[PDB]
């Protein structure tokens, strides 16, 4: 069926529970053995959420090449995305290594270190120019430029530099700061504006590195946002848009990276996003 009267019709019907639940049932299920070993208890924060292994990021290590990270590359949109979790305090050095590594241009927060009273991830970049972090087990250094704070969200333009080489590189923090502690947005308004503006700063492009995208664990928010920009990229690149089939394009994302949209509320957020932000386009 289209989407926008596939939309009505579970609306009015009031069925997005079994349509979602059919995903949870249809949804591919592979290893992810390197995650659960003893020595990577301490990088993973939740027990329940892992990469697979065969496509998950290694860190460029002999020593522990293990980051609780996944490569979504979806082939027909000619896009790719590494998708991950917030950084736990024992993790931001391996996660400023993997940006350098992969040569990402961006990093996509879709959270707040604080939500409903309790940390969801560590402070990993800094919030002075002139008190830059250096973390040594990796040895990156990471210096604030600039800081643009909308109502929205805020865009900071960061300095990350490899200690072991003096190379030098410009990373954009792109960071949506009003997603609700609670539920989803009433309206797709600001998230699609907020998708827009990091596709027009280059760093989705084929230019660069995946993007690097994160929530707290890296599977809801973090799938709604490349769920949305991956069918709306498909919409312009087909002759008939209204084959796009966002079920599917999610099942295909979760053979990358599991439990990619992680409620009921979340898949109808997704399907909004994609029917108002075809409009726009045109
Ligand atoms: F991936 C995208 C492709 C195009 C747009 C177009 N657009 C830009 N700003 C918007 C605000 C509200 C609604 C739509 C909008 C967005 C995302």
């Amino acid at each position: 069926m289209e989407m926008e009267k596939e939309f009505e019709q579970i609306d009015k019907s009031g069925s997005w529970a079994a349509i979602y639940q059919d995903i949870r049932h249809e949804a591919s299920d592979f290893p992810s053995r390197v995650a659960k070993l003893p020595k990577n208890k301490n990088r993973n924060r939740y027990r329940d959420v892992s990469p697979f292994d065969h496509s998950r990021i290694k860190l460029h290590q002999e020593d522990n090449d293990y980051i609780n990270a996944s490569l979504i590359k979806m082939e027909e949109a000619q896009r790719s995305y590494i998708l991950t979790q917030g950084p736990l305090p024992n993790t931001v050095g391996h996660f400023w290594e993997m940006v350098w590594e992969q040569k990402s241009r961006g990093v996509v927060m879709l959270n707040r270190v604080m939500e409903k009273g309790s940390l969801k991830c560590a402070q990993y970049w800094p919030q002075k120019e002139e008190k830059e972090m250096i973390f040594e087990d990796t040895n990156l250094k990471l210096t604030l430029i600039s800081e643009d704070i909308k109502s929205y969200y805020t865009v900071r333009q960061l300095e990350l530099e490899n200690l072991t080489t003096q190379e030098t590189r410009e990373i954009l923090h792109f960071h949506y700061t009003t997603w609700p502690d609670f539920g989803v947005p009433e309206s797709p308004a600001s998230f699609l504006n907020f998708l827009f503006k990091v596709r027009e700063s280059g760093s989705l492009s084929p230019e660069h590195g995946p993007v690097v995208v994160h929530c707290s664990a890296g599977i809801g928010r973090s799938g709604t946002f490349c769920l949305a920009d991956t069918c709306l990229l498909l919409m312009d690149k087909r002759k008939d848009p209204s084959s796009v089939d966002i079920k599917k394009v999610l099942l295909e994302m979760r053979k990358f990276r599991m439990g990619l949209i992680q409620t009921a509320d979340q898949l109808r957020f997704s399907y909004l996003a994609v029917i108002e932000g075809a409009k726009f386009i045109m």
